[PDB]
């Protein structure tokens, strides 16, 4: 079971120890292209690389580089696209991926600044009169309208592939509120958030896969992929406690490196899942 584990684990302040196996065990794979020198300037931190096999490919022949990396879920059959969050050179990039990939949604799990600094570059456009334009990949993005709530805020974009003139409507799902340091003491708004997501079609077959990200794009990111394949995963089981969110973190890493970053989000990550599968149910 998990409902236990977490049990065993919490009331003996192993989540720390546990982490710690994760980590060893994690999988290590190249991430050459990542690292060559062209490259450095389209990578926020130089410790947070995509592995070669899994990296996210840009169509166009100049540079098909973006730090982005495609996790991709069997047995629960999903998809997600877990990147950085853009740097002001990179915004083109990153919207001409999302186009590419056909993704319908993009989820942000952090603020543009925090601590002092940026985080992440002001990538969509906050005013309807004011739409962007990334020359570089030759793509506008229009803000058609957005719904702001306590925890998050969901946009409704417009991005057009300028060369063809054809549009799309992307729609931007960011949460808000994620705490300053640590993490939420409740994974309610959280897994609230998740299912608007999920309500959207977003995580859904018929479209490419979502645009998860943060700052680096494995920390916060990771909690929200892991919490939406373990749930997903409880609804195709027979036996949904039998679900091992550990095996499956280990599993997901083998597709981008440091998912989940502290012990806090990992037992964040228990806790939304553990929550979730009951809020489901009733
Ligand atoms: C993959 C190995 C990671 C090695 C550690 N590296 C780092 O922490 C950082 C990159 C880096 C990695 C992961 C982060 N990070 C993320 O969730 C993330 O943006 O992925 C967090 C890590 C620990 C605790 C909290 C968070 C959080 O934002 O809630 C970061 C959050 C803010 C700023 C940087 C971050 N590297 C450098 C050079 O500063």
């Amino acid at each position: 079971e998990m409902e236990k584990e977490f049990e065993q684990i919490d009331k003996s302040g192993s989540w720390a120890a546990i982490y710690q196996d994760i980590r060893h065990e994690a999988s290590d794979f190249p991430c050459r292209v990542a690292k060559l020198p062209k490259n450095k300037n389209r990578n926020r931190y130089r410790d947070v690389s995509p592995f070669d096999h899994s990296r996210i490919k840009l169509h166009q022949e100049d540079n098909d580089y973006i730090n982005a990396s495609l996790i991709k879920m069997e047995e629960a059959q999903r998809s997600y696209i877990l990147t950085q969050g853009p740097l002001p050179n990179t915004c083109g990039h990153f919207w001409e991926m999302v186009w590419e990939q056909k993704s319908r949604g993009v989820v942000m799990l952090n603020r543009v600044m925090e601590k002092g600094s940026l985080k992440c570059a002001q990538y969509w456009p906050q005013k309807e009169e004011k739409e962007m334009i990334f020359e570089d990949t030759n793509l506008k993005l229009t803000l058609i309208s957005e719904d702001i709530k306590s925890y998050y805020t969901v946009r409704q974009l417009e991005l057009e592939n300028l060369t063809t003139q054809e549009t799309r409507e992307i729609l931007h799902f960011h949460y808000t509120t994620w705490p300053d340091f640590g993490v939420p003491e409740s994974p309610a708004s959280f897994l609230n958030f998740l299912f608007k997501v999920r309500e959207s079609g977003s995580l859904s077959p018929e479209h490419g896969p979502v645009v998860v990200h943060c700052s680096a794009g494995i920390g916060r990111s990771g909690t929200f992929c892991l919490a939406d394949t373990c749930l997903l995963l409880m609804d195709k089981r027979k036996d949904p406690s039998s679900v091992d969110i550990k095996k499956v973190l280990l599993e997901m890493r083998k597709f981008r490196m440091g998912l989940i970053q502290t012990a806090d989000q990992l037992r964040f990550s228990y806790l939304a899942v553990i929550e979730g599968a009951k809020f489901i149910m009733g």
